[PDB]
């Protein structure tokens, strides 16, 4: 089995919107996330990717599910991580990297959105956890996956 790499990402979920961040360099909507780095707890760098991407600053997130990726071609596994929160309290901010955008939950992109988002965000949007697993061929292409809500994840 591959080894992994710990990766964060993170949902801003408010009642009638959710927070996505448009990746300029790419060209798809996702939450906020990045590597988690050493000596840090996952949680602790879910906040961090959330502030150095988006701006928003929150004390604490809740882990709803984690998703494994695996590319054909590539070495390691991404072990990643998945945070939700409700709460905020500044202003998105956009930079060279993500544009942050409000979609309201009727108005969800997953056209421009990563293909496996397909599978997992609506269980997310029930408030349900899950753990999940996906094998790509390039950007576009899924060979395989698994999908599981669990009570703990
Ligand atoms: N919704 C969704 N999110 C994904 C998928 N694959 C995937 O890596 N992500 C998330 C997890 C990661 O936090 C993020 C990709 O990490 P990244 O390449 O932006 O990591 P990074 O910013 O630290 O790297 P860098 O370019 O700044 O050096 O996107 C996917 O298929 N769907
Ligand atoms: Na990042
Ligand atoms: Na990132
Ligand atoms: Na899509």
């Amino acid at each position: 089995m591959k080894a992994s790499r710990l990766y964060t990402l993170v949902l801003v979920l408010q009642p009638q919107r959710v927070l996505l961040g448009m990746k300029k360099r790419a060209g798809r909507w996702n939450g906020f996330g990045g590597k988690v780095q050493e000596g840090e707890t996952i949680e602790d760098g879910a906040r961090r990717e959330l502030q150095e991407e988006s701006g928003l600053t929150v004390d604490a997130l809740h882990k709803v599910g984690q998703i494994v990726f695996e590319f054909v071609g590539e070495p390691e596994l991404m072990d990643v991580h998945v945070f939700c929160t409700d709460s905020i309290q500044g202003t998105p901010v956009e930079s060279d990297e993500m544009r942050p955008c409000w979609f309201q939950l009727d108005q969800i992109p997953f056209k421009d959105m990563w293909p496996d988002d397909s599978y997992w965000f609506p269980l997310l949007l029930q408030k349900k956890k899950f753990h999940g697993y996906f094998k790509f061929q390039g950007q576009d292409t899924i060979l395989d996956y698994t999908l599981r809500e669990v009570d703990t994840v």
